């Protein structure tokens, strides 16, 4: 679809089976959800954003559907204002900035 | 244009007769740029996301030119690590996500 920027970039996201309200965010290299459960092992990484770096848990080749697209890839999950959808999965959907 | 998300999708902008370069970041509502100075008045303003918050002033019909598109909007101006291009001016150049 074509999305207009007049408010904010957000859809609905699926993962674990639950929908979720997503940002498209295209400044953000990484996509970092809400507090919630993942499976399997994660990793220690640091995000630098607005006001400073912080600590994540980082889990690869997680499944979530992006407004029905189908994705595989990383997730971040640590303190965050919104569900970010950032480059790493806007990438596997095909999504590009038009003007 | 069309623009692909491999890479942090950066322009070169032109402000207060300075060249910067930029992120075109649809997850941010404002249009953030490092300290410089800027004519007109200004009131304080506090925004926060990952990392959390930093207090910038806020600068009103400020002209920019993005990508070759002359725009007016609201600039703030802080301790933010990277210049970025938020919705307020996104909108003004017809700026689109597409999919
Ligand atoms: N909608 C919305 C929304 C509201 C509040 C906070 C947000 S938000 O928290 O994602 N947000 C917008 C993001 O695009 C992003 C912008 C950024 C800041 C510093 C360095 C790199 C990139 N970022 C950090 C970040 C980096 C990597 C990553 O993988 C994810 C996130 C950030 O701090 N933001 C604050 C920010 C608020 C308001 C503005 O005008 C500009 C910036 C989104």
């Amino acid at each position: 679809p074509q999305i207009t920027l007049w408010q904010r970039p957000l859809v609905t996201i699926k993962i674990g089976g639950q929908l979720k309200e997503a940002l498209l965010d295209t400044g953000a290299d990484d996509t970092v959800l809400e507090e919630m459960s993942l499976p399997g092992r994660w990793k220690p990484k640091m995000i630098g954003g607005i006001g400073g770096f912080i600590k994540v848990r980082q889990y690869d080749q997680i499944l979530i559907e992006i407004c029905g697209h189908k994705a595989i890839g990383t997730v971040l999950v640590g303190p965050t204002p919104v569900n970010i959808i950032g480059r790493n999965l806007l990438t596997q959907i095909g999504c590009t900035l038009n003007f």
